[PDB]
């Protein structure tokens, strides 16, 4: 099981200038919990964007994919494709936008939060990927993040 998990704003927007322009902390509860003990496999970019006093995330097998064979990424493993990191039971894809479009074809979940906040698209930021028809979607209802955002959060399924 190779699974995605996100949080955009409604325009599909999940990164700008190496960070994200929101935080929610409900987001952050579920994406601990739905990725704690399993294999998070992120882009460099992605790693970088985490302070060195907080990775790697606690119980969870980090790789990060890099194409500098010699980078290193302490409490990491760094791979050069991405098929080298799904060899544990269930691994989540943790971004950013270059890795969900390598993965997406690997991939049967999608875990998404969406973020009411009013974003529109900018030059050099970072997208969730475009779900095709094979994508069935389960929808929450929208909720109140003490940030003051609403968000809600999506299933995405596929064979
Ligand atoms: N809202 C959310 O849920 C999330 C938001 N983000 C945000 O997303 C942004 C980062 O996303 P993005 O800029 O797309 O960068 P990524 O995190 O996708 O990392 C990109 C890096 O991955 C490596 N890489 C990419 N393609 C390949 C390949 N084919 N083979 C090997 N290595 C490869 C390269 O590393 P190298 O250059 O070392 O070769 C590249 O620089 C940040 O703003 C971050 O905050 C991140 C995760 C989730
Ligand atoms: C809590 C933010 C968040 N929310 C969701 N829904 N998914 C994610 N993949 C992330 C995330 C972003 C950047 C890093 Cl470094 C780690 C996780
Ligand atoms: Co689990």
């Amino acid at each position: 099981m190779v699974g995605l998990i996100w949080a955009q704003a409604t325009s599909g927007v999940i990164g700008r200038g190496g960070d994200i322009p929101w935080r929610l902390p409900e987001d952050q509860a579920h994406f601990r919990e739905i990725t704690m003990g399993h294999t998070i496999v992120m882009g460099r970019r992605t790693w970088d964007s985490l302070p060195a006093k907080v990775r790697p995330l606690p119980g969870r097998r980090n790789v990060v994919l890099s194409r500098q064979a010699d980078f290193m990424a302490s409490g990491a493993e760094v791979v050069g494709s991405l098929e080298e990191a799904l060899t544990s039971p269930e691994t989540w894809v943790i971004g950013g936008g270059q890795v969900y479009a390598l993965a997406l074809p690997y991939a049967t979940r999608c875990e998404v939060t969406e973020v009411d906040i009013g974003l529109p698209r900018e030059a050099g930021d970072a997208l969730a990927p475009v779900l095709d028809e094979t994508w069935r979607g389960e929808t929450g209802e929208w909720r109140f993040s003490r940030s003051g955002l609403r968000y809600r959060l999506y299933s995405y399924h596929r064979s």
